[PDB]
């Protein structure tokens, strides 16, 4: 099930970004894969971000990897959207690697809303 998916180094920056993570971002391959993962969110979480993988790195104590949590991303363009997301630990040549699966979820924050306005 290709949704958006992204893997990241032990420092945030991204090594790979699929297809479908450039439809639902607005970033192409070539222009995120040496970025840090943090320009696809917002403040206050965007400068917290660095922080966020450190203090897994240092605790193992995971709190979204296994877990999974809704929260707010952020497309090329500024618009911020909800979205649901969930983590994966990997390992290669000795260093670790994070995979990061998102479900967008927009439509259904929209329908909801839209249910709720109508009484
Ligand atoms: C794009 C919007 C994203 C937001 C808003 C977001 C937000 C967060 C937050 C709030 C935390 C944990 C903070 C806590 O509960 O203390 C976290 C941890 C982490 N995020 Fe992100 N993240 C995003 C995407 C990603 C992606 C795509 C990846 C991997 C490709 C990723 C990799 C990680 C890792 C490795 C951790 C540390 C884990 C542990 O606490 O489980 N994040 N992120």
């Amino acid at each position: 099930i290709p949704d958006a998916m992204i893997v990241i180094d032990g420092h945030g920056i991204i090594q790979l970004f699929s297809t479908a993570a450039e439809r639902l971002f607005g970033w192409s391959e070539l222009e995120a894969i040496g970025q840090n993962v943090n320009i696809l969110m917002p403040e206050p979480d965007r400068s917290r971000h660095d922080s966020y993988i450190s203090r897994y790195r240092t605790t193992s104590d995971p709190h979204i990897i296994g877990i999974g949590r809704i929260v707010t991303g952020k497309r090329r363009d500024g618009t911020t959207f909800p979205m649901h997301l969930s983590i994966g630990e990997m390992q290669s040549g000795g260093e670790p690697y994070f995979t990061g699966f998102v479900r967008d979820l927009t439509e259904h924050q929209q329908t909801q809303a839209r249910l709720q306005e109508l009484q």
